[PDB]
């Protein structure tokens, strides 16, 4: 009856996010809507919370995208999110390189290239055409976060899955080039966003791994500083 109870079990369901999310699957979904749904649900327009002449009247946690195959795969966490206690709970030597291996002692191999455009034409015609890839193919899934109140340039993440793999790094950031964006890319793999590596980092250890300027695209590895 313990945790059973109404105080315990509320605080129990909690998670990072609740609402809903604006998805476009292109399993159950062919392309033949893509079009339609693009111009039905811009993320200049759709809010966070779902305000008055937004295309949703309720919070919106993000705007997404599946392509024809996405296993819902984040590795296997449990090991990984115990490996990293094992070694910070012994004063080891916490380095990009220790972090690189420990996603690859856990299969836990997918990072996202991150970008922040300002609100209007540049984020709705880089999405729209980053879901006019998403569609056809070429990309795993990627999302944009919807309008929120007091502005300021929304999210769109891109996924791939592998980081160890620059060749498919490539791809994805080769992808977004040949949808015109000219933002600047980053790419952060999810055991630093899982393990928590934020930005005020007490570990001076970046969130980021590589970066990528238009050009063309310049893209870095922040780990060794090299040029790919």
């Amino acid at each position: 009856e313990d945790g059973f109870t109404a105080e315990h079990l509320a605080a129990e369901a909690m998670a990072a996010d609740m609402d809903p999310w604006l998805v476009f699957d292109a399993r159950t979904t062919p392309a033949t809507e893509l079009d339609a749904w693009l111009a039905k649900y811009p993320p200049s327009q759709v809010t966070r919370y779902g305000d008055p002449g937004s295309p949703n009247s309720e919070p919106v946690g993000w705007i997404a995208v599946y392509g024809q195959g996405y296993s819902p795969n984040s590795g296997d966490v449990q090991g990984l999110q115990a490996a990293w206690e094992a070694l910070q709970t012994s004063g080891r030597p916490i380095t990009p390189g220790t972090l690189r291996q420990l996603a690859i002692t856990h299969h836990v191999l997918s990072g996202k290239w991150l970008m922040h455009l300002a609100p209007g034409f540049k984020l709705d015609h880089a999405w729209a055409g980053i879901a006019r890839a998403v569609v056809e193919g070429r990309l795993q899934v990627a999302k944009v976060s919807p309008r929120a109140k007091e502005g300021g340039r929304q999210v769109i993440c891109v996924y791939t899955d592998d980081f160890t793999d620059r060749l498919g790094v490539l791809e994805a950031d080769s992808a977004i080039r040949a949808a015109g964006i000219k933002c600047l890319l980053t790419y952060k793999p999810d055991v630093y966003t899982y393990l928590g590596i934020y930005r005020a980092n007490r570990w001076h250890l970046c969130p980021t791994l590589y970066e990528s300027r238009f050009q063309g695209s310049r893209v870095l590895d922040r780990a060794n500083n090299v040029e790919l």
